[PDB]
């Protein structure tokens, strides 16, 4: 039983964080400033309903679903497309596809220890975050 994801959640790593931000075609400007910024995660959570706040110093990005439920996500300041997103769990692991002009645009996320985990995928290119609770 770890689906509990609530928490404020530092990141400490970000894998490849350069290749997933290309692969979604970010200029190399906005992808110099990104690369190098270490991202707050505010995780609200009631069950299956999922209030997220993710913050840095150059964009935020906030995000809202129930698992189960299909919604649609425009990711408004950070590469401004329009997807039909559904999250679900695979036990314990949240996993969200992004069905729109990408192929195979996703993530996954789940606590292991006390660390989150956020691999976020895009194309052929995988991004592995780590976050450590405040
Ligand atoms: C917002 C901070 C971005 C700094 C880089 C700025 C510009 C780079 C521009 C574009 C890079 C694309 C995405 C950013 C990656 C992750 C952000 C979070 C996305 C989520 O919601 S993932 C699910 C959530 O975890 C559920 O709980």
């Amino acid at each position: 039983m770890t689906r509990d994801q609530n928490g404020t959640w530092e990141m400490e790593s970000n894998e490849n964080f350069e290749g997933y931000m290309k692969a979604l075609d970010i200029d190399f400007a906005t992808r110099k400033i990104a690369v190098r910024l270490t991202q707050t995660k505010v995780i609200d959570q009631d069950g299956d309903n999922f209030k997220t706040k993710t913050t840095s110093t150059f964009r935020n990005y906030d995000v809202d679903f129930t698992v189960g439920v299909e919604f649609d996500e425009y990711t408004k300041s950070l590469d401004n497309r329009h997807v039909k997103a559904l999250v679900t769990w695979e036990g314990d692991v949240l996993v969200c596809v992004q069905k729109g002009e990408k192929e195979n645009r996703g993530w996954k996320q789940w606590i292991e220890g006390d660390k989150l985990y956020l691999e976020l995928t895009c194309g052929d290119q995988v991004c592995r975050q780590v976050f450590k609770k405040k």
